């Protein structure tokens, strides 16, 4: 019972985490690619 809802919670979290992590990694990549102060804030 609790295992099923835990699995559902993990499935819900997996979809949301990947999109935000990709954006964070892309922002870090952009900052490292071109060292500008606006990229620091982003």
């Amino acid at each position: 019972t609790i295992e099923e809802q835990a699995k559902t919670f993990l499935d819900k979290f997996n979809h949301e985490a990947e999109d935000l992590f990709y954006q964070s990694s892309l922002a870090s990549w952009n900052y490292n690619t071109n060292i500008t102060e606006e990229n620091v804030q982003n």
